[PDB]
C-alpha cells in the first residue's frame, strides 16, 4: 500500500489509535470522490488496501477525525479535523507516509515520499 | 479583529511574506462561504478587518496559499495549500490568533486563544 | 532587544506564562556562562534587557524549564527542558526571536531572524 | 534496542541519511557520560547495539549533529544541533522512540514511550 498514514498523540507519547481517516481523490468535475478510510490501528497506522495500480496521479485529500479522537478523551480540541491536501505520483509511481501530530490546540503534519 | 492569521517560514526563518490567505465561514447548507482574504504582511499577518459582531460562532476554514509561496522561492512543496478548520466563539468571542510554520514537506498549526 | 523568546502552550491554546528561560554564551574555554535569564510574560515572552552591544557573535544556549511548566498544569511531560544551540550575529546582528511551541511529549523550536 | 532515533528532513521529504547522533547518560557526579553514538541509515533510523539491560534508569541525553547534516547540503542552519534531555525507565523499562524533523531554521521533537 503506498500510501500509510501515521497518527500521534503528543500529549501522551503514543499512537494515536482508533482515529478515523478519510482519503479522497479528485475528480474530473472539481468533486472529491471517495477513494479509502479505515481506522488506525494500536500502532496510529492506517489499515489501507490500496494498490499501486488503482493510486494513479491526481490531487488527494486525507483528513482524519482529530475531534472525535480528543472528545473520546474527555477534551474539546480546537480543530474540527486535520487535513492534508497533495498532489500524488505527478512523475511517476511513488510511496507516501502522511504523518500527523495532534495536540488539542496545534497538530503538524508531515510527508515522507519515497521512489521504492 | 477577534481573527488573526500568522505564517512563519521554517526554511528562512523568518515570517512568510505575500502569502495568500482565504478565511470561509460554513454556511447551514454545509457549503463555504467567502469571509475574509487577504496576502500576509511583512510580518506574516493577514490584516482581518473583520469585526467582533460579524465574527459569529460557526465553523471557519482558513486556507493558506503555501504551494504558491514555495513556487515563488524556487523550491518544491509538497501540500497544495494548508487548510486549519475549527469552531469559533464557543463559550463566547475571544481573540483567534491561527499560527502556521510552514516547511515544504511539513507544516503546524496552532491557535493561541486569548480572552478579552 | 536583539533576542526575544516565546512560549506557546499547544495544548491550552495559549502563551506558555511563568516559565523559566535561562539564555548563556559559550566561553572560550567551551563552557557555558550565563547571558540572560527570566520568566515569561502572560504574553509568553521574555523581557530580553540586554543590549546589541553586549549580543555579540557567539554560540548562544537557550534553555526552557519545560517540565516545571507541564508539572504546575498536573500533566506529566517527557522531556527535562528544552534547550536551543545556535550561533548568533554571524553577518551581522539582527534581531532573534527563539518561538518554542510546548507540548509534554514534544516541542518545535523555530528562529524568526529579521535584519533592521 | 529499547531507545531509537528517527531523523527526517522536512525540506525534501526524506529521511536524513549519515546524520551523527551521541547519546549521554548523566552520571552521579552530574557529568555526561557516553552511553552510545551512530549515524542514521537510509532510513533516517539510528543504528543501536544498546541492550535493556544496560538501559537504567536515569536522565538521557540524545544529541543530534543537524549542522553538520545541513552544511553537507550547502546550507547554513540556525541551530548547532538538536539535543533531546529526558528521563528514561523511572517506573520500569520502557522502548524510547525519540523522532527529529528537521528544517534550516525549525526543528521539532516528539518521543513515542510504549511498555512492552
Amino acid at each position: 500500500c503506498p500510501l500509510m498514514v501515521k497518527v500521534l498523540d503528543a500529549v501522551r507519547g503514543s499512537p494515536a489509535i482508533n482515529v478515523a481517516v478519510h482519503v479522497f481523490r479528485k475528480a474530473a468535475d472539481d468533486t472529491w470522490e471517495p477513494f479509502a478510510s479505515g481506522k488506525t490501528s494500536e500502532s496510529g497506522e492506517l489499515h489501507g488496501h490500496t494498490t499501486e495500480e488503482e493510486f494513479v496521479e491526481g490531487i488527494y485529500k486525507v483528513e482524519i477525525d482529530t475531534k472525535s479522537y480528543w472528545k473520546a478523551l474527555g477534551i474539546s480540541p480546537f480543530h474540527e479535523h486535520a487535513e492534508v491536501v497533495f498532489t500524488a505520483n505527478d512523475s511517476g509511481p511513488r510511496r507516501y507516509t502522511i504523518a500527523a501530530l495532534l495536540s488539542p490546540y496545534s497538530y503538524s503534519t508531515t510527508a515522507v515520499v519515497t521512489n521504492p
